[PDB]
């Protein structure tokens, strides 16, 4: 089995230092260029996904699209899941990152930001930045949909989708591409490689460079993962 | 939303005093009759399933196969999932019950059976009662398949199927019928009714009597769940 | 690719000499026994379907079920289609076959019965034996659903399902089983083997004996088709 | 039931005077703009697709990919099918239009283009413009894939997809948007509106302007189909 991970480029909210989470912000101008770059790289390195999986967030879907266009594999079957979404950013959604750094303190900031299991505070249902009741989730059990998340919770909800849905395709011989987010992709990597809960806070997946994993029959790295641009990704 | 649960009747293993779990034991002539009764109740009380969900275990499949024939709704779409399978009994699978009750004194016997948090001994891959590597689960991530299960674990691997899949048909106005097993059905009832970890071990759903649940937009019981033959069930 | 065809046993209406068509009549007692026999044979001859396709008619679905139970492959994924249904029997639906033989004459009878392209008359929408508006077809384009059919028309509607849906599985490596009817199966065979339109009237698929076809990459017989009980088939 | 059709704009082949058919030619910078306009109309007029259907041809895919981004409905489920592909132009695929107009006199040229019942010359498997054996169609019965197509044939292989698949979402209250091609869209309009074999050759749907169809329970137009920019379509 062959799997390809792609982290979308920057979000418009990202360019203005705002916490996005499940807010459906779109890609930035350079975000869009990285998508082309990612697709460009996909073609260059001869990696052809047979299927596409994306979250329900437009910034990821755009990336997948601009990338497949450039890769010449737009015809590919596509499935989307709330499960591959970014980490819900609780009450922190839509708030300035420099400003949240001074509201709380570095300690509590890195907790609400990088605590493996401490999610930001729950966002109020009436806040303009909560998507509780959003059209794209009307068919999902209302109760599973979070109002805040941590990488811990994210992994919980991501794994089933990988176990049943994504895995069936991998096990069928198809090459899959997953256009997703930072925390959602980070969670799959932690799981995919066997990284401790204390170490996961140090791994960051760069945006715009396809990360490939050649998996064995048990869906585990048969060889080490690789970026299609080891040089750019190496930078950090 | 309307959900109808149906627990299969007796298998030829329960009939012979054997723990079953995930072994694909056939339904006994007595079970087959209870299913026809389940289908009869469905028809008599006007419970018209629009979609059918079952496990990967034949006794649950056969039950629906017979229940639906008598309900005259055998055309209904069928969907199956390991996630709806009976709790995996581990090492206890190919084991005479009366013998393990003696082998292990109450302390071990009663716990393995009704403990919510602690599972039975894992069954080895060598055992002729292990499912490790079974065909019907070759398209599922090998690392997720359990070798033993507590109700806790069952509720855990079942919830995401309920949340994404069954929830969609339910939220689409499709009356869904589910054919599963004791632990899986109780595990779902507990979530719907919010039964506590300490109280769930008390609950039991009669074999062969359809259970209807009227649900609201948030999939919560809008009124108490009822059996189609309240009288036959009440004798529990 | 490996494909398995199974014609359900007799219908309750069949035992009483009535034209069934799309009427949702169920299996007869012996019909049910042949299903077991078919599944029995499936196991015996080591043919294991990975997927199941059935029409929307209960007499076919039952057969598939009783058969898979006996074969020990109930866990199999299942899909159903109005396209694999029996030939709609027009105004002839629910009518006595001996009696229809005397209403019309042998000539017109064998026309309304075996004419490759002359369907029985259209059945009136109000007749107790029309399923126009039936629950199992509410999601299908109202206009495609027939009110009479001939093997000709049947093949038209059956082919797309075979082309897109059944073919994808065959092309994916799966072994497929199709629990269907006389005309629907006859149509797939005519197509599968390249039998003329004038010759198709002579081929009849026996009920209760799995017919297997070992297909090549182009979905055509790589070897000749075979029943899992060549003897009874003969 | 509500259906919204959207014909893709110009490809880099139309731009260079080449017949396209089933060749997977890219959408030109001009087509890309018409799609953003299609998405804008969708948003402006409040046409909210719930599901998206497209062909296996990138220009149709890209159109939806852009139209939906501007409509802010990029999360909508996507379904694709060869059955929604443009008519297969046969031997005329990798051919300069002005040249075939000269090569063949009106008798042949105009017919291949607008005849309803008679198709173009079959393209050979050797041609670098044949799709025989293409990856995106490896899961479809090899015997069904056309080497040439008349509108008649297109309407024929398209109808069953419409009847079983699109019909289900339509009958489930899902507003469905379809991104296809001139012949496929006209072929569907003719069925919906019952246009005759002789009249269909007259119809044409403007590239880039969404077309809405209000349908009844039997999927018949409950009122005339309208363009989201009636004025631009009227030109």
């Amino acid at each position: 089995p062959k799997l390809v991970l792609v982290r979308h480029g920057q979000s418009e909210w990202n360019e203005k230092n705002l916490f996005t989470g499940w807010v459906d912000v779109k890609l930035s101008a350079k975000g869009q260029q990285e998508a082309a770059r990612a697709g460009e790289l996909l073609k260059e390195k001869k990696v052809y996904p047979d299927v596409l999986y994306t979250s329900k967030l437009s910034r990821a879907i755009q990336t997948a699209n601009i990338a497949l266009e450039k890769a010449d594999r737009l015809w590919i079957p596509v499935n989307r899941s709330w499960r591959l979404n970014e980490r819900h950013y609780g009450d922190l959604q839509g708030k300035d990152k420099a400003e949240t750094l001074k509201k709380f303190g570095e300690e509590k900031f890195n907790t609400y930001r990088r605590s493996f299991d401490v999610p930001p505070p729950p966002i109020d249902a009436s806040s303009p930045f909560s998507q509780k009741g959003d059209e794209r989730y009307k068919y999902v059990d209302p109760n599973v949909l979070p109002e805040t998340e941590s990488l811990a919770l994210v992994i919980d909800r991501l794994l089933p989708y990988w176990q049943d849905v994504i895995a069936k395709d991998l096990l069928s011989g198809k090459t899959v591409m997953i256009a997703a987010h930072g925390n959602s992709l980070r969670g799959l990597v932690k799981h995919l490689e066997g990284i401790s809960d204390a170490d996961i806070a140090k791994l960051n997946i760069p945006t715009g460079i396809p990360l490939v994993f050649e998996l064995d029959e048990n869906l585990k790295p048969s060889k080490p993962s690789y970026y299609l641009d080891p040089e750019a990704a190496a930078a950090g």
